[PDB]
């Protein structure tokens, strides 16, 4: 059924590789996993659940010789990563019409997983998928995904460490979907950058990198990210942060900074959660009509929520996402 060839190279666990169905033609990603003798794979029962235009699609699955689980999913070129190192490279900001298309993309996908009351936990500019000649963008690497509900508890250090929520590294063993909208504000802010937002060089480092631009959480703050005392740092203002970058430059900036200074807040409960996020007036540009990718291209699929998000969604949020 599949023409398997070349590995692609993730930096988790399983081998990628690239693929072609014999069936359809179709280039596809295969994953292949060890399969526990006993207990189901979360990643695959996951991926049996979603169907989403920002998520990729699962396409078939195999159990090759313990055993081998084999996941076929749809193949898509680059990632999020990718482009945001040629702009990099070429010393040029992200135009403001890709940052929307990306960071509304991806809110959309983890609306829809936590409506699910599903948790990525491993959101990065990496597992982000993009295609540059339409810039659909599709979620994946569901390795590190499970279905949380709050009570849980679950790993503390589960994260990549930049995009990783303060209450994680602050020991919380009972987080909730809220650590993947911390990642979201994290990749808006690389996207706006170019560079990692807060870059630690170990975990601890993370936070104090987080501490050094918000400031000092209050001691009321502390307790919503771990119910079980900081030195007084000077926080910098947003427009410090990015001065170049505004030099270099609507009012996209005055929305990207509101946009994440919501979703970056320390106190979980307090971030603004994706599907709501998808209002913002940020947006706005992609609601246009007349509006197309700098290509001259027609924007990607965008407005055709399902049942499970509209009924995630605000009434407000429905009427002003719907066009
Ligand atoms: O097409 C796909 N369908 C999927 O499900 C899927 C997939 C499954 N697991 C992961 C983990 C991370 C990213 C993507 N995936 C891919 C998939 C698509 N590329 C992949 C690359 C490596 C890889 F290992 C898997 C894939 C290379 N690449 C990329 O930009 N990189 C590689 C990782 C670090 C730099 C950013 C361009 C396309
Ligand atoms: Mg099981
Ligand atoms: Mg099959
Ligand atoms: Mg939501």
């Amino acid at each position: 059924t599949y023409d398997i060839g070349r590995v692609l190279g993730n930096g988790s666990f399983g081998v990628v590789t690239e693929a072609r169905c014999v069936d359809t033609g179709e280039v596809v990603a295969i994953k292949k996993v060890l399969q526990d003798p006993r207990y189901k794979n979360r990643e695959l029962d996951i991926m049996k659940e979603l169907k989403h235009p920002n998520v990729v699609k699962l396409i078939d699955y195999f159990y090759t010789e313990n055993r081998f689980l084999n996941v076929v999913m749809e193949h898509i070129p680059e990632t999020v990563y990718r482009v945001m190192k040629s702009f990099l490279r070429a010393n040029q900001q992200v135009p403001f019409i890709l940052i929307k298309l990306y960071t509304y993309q991806m809110c959309r996908a983890l609306g829809y997983l936590h409506a699910l009351g599903i948790c990525h936990r491993d959101i990065k500019p990496q597992n982000l998928l993009v295609d540059s000649r339409t810039h659909v963008l599709k979620l994946c690497d569901f390795g590190s995904a499970k279905r949380l509900v709050p009570g849980e508890q679950s790993v503390s250090y589960i994260c990549s460490r930049f995009y990783r929520a303060p209450e994680l590294m602050l020991g919380a063993s009972e987080y909730t979907t809220a650590i993947d909208v911390w990642s979201i504000g994290c990749v808006l802010g690389e996207l706006l950058l170019g560079r990692p937002l807060f870059a630690g060089e170990t975990s601890v480092d993370q936070l104090v990198k987080i501490i050094q631009i918000l400031g000092t959480p209050s001691r009321r703050q502390m307790s919503t990210m771990n119910p079980n005392r900081f030195p007084d740092v000077k926080p910098r203002e947003w427009k410090s942060i990015f001065a170049s970058h505004i030099a270099s430059t609507d009012p996209s900036w005055d929305q990207a900074l509101d946009l994440l200074t919501k979703f970056l807040r320390y106190e979980p409960g307090e971030r603004l959660l994706p599907l709501e996020a998808l209002a913002h007036d940020f947006f706005d540009e992609l609601r246009l009509p007349s509006t197309r990718l700098p290509s001259g291209g027609p924007l990607p699929e965008l407005f055709t929520f399902s049942q499970l998000e509209l009924q995630n969604m605000s009434p407000a949020a429905q009427v002003k996402c719907i066009p």
